[PDB]
């Protein structure tokens, strides 16, 4: 997706904040700080749901030839993640 102000392709930036959405993906405006529009646009609306019935995050490959595709997993901390795994 792009912002609309600017037709410019979106980050996917993480909300790192306290609350009851504390690490959810959202689109957000590419450019600088300053310039930027107010765009924001939830981005797991579409995401797959992990095995614990809840909506999975967005993780890329950081060297091979699947390097650089996107995969979803579940958005609970190691500890108690559960073992969904999916390819985008
Ligand atoms: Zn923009
Ligand atoms: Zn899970």
């Amino acid at each position: 997706p792009r912002c609309s102000k600017h037709n410019r392709l979106c980050i996917l930036r993480v909300v790192g904040k306290d609350g009851e959405n504390k690490g959810r993906q959202f689109y957000a405006c590419p450019l600088p700080r300053e310039a930027q529009c107010g765009f924001f646009e939830w981005a797991d609306l579409s995401f797959p749901f992990c095995n614990h019935g809840k909506r999975s995050t967005m993780k890329t490959v950081l060297i091979g030839p699947n390097n650089g595709k996107n995969f979803f997993v579940c958005p609970l901390g190691k500890e108690k993640q559960c073992n969904f795994f999916q390819w985008a």
